[PDB]
């Protein structure tokens, strides 16, 4: 991963959207990831998965996301977040923000999941 580097790959897996992130998430890539997750919020996908397994760095403003990401899916909306690893899991657990929406340890746990 280079310096201020984001990948977002956004995916169809039967249905359910799977926007997969690689790289750092901070205030010089927020941006790019707010625009490409809006995108989806936006086709209104029956289920939303959001891998963060490749991020290595995640800050603040990438809680932030996942949070607005969250309050703004429609009501009946499949969600989940995929995190594996301290750097994206602590600040997930930390804020609390594992709470309020589920997070799984692989994105086979979230798929499973959502489609139940």
């Amino acid at each position: 991963s280079a310096p201020d580097s984001i990948t977002t790959l956004v995916e169809d897996h039967d249905g359910v959207s799977v926007v997969s992130v690689s790289g750092e998430i901070d205030m010089v890539t927020a941006p790019a990831l707010e625009q490409a997750i809006g995108a989806v919020v936006a086709d209104s996908p029956p289920a939303l998965v959001i891998d963060l397994s490749a991020v290595e760095f995640l800050g603040s403003v990438g809680l932030k996301i996942l949070a607005a990401t969250y309050e703004k899916l429609g009501k009946e909306t499949g969600f989940g977040v995929v995190a594996r690893g301290p750097a994206t899991r602590r600040p997930i657990h930390l804020t609390g923000l594992d709470k309020t929406f589920p997070l799984y340890p692989t994105l086979d746990d979230a798929l499973t999941a959502v489609r139940d």
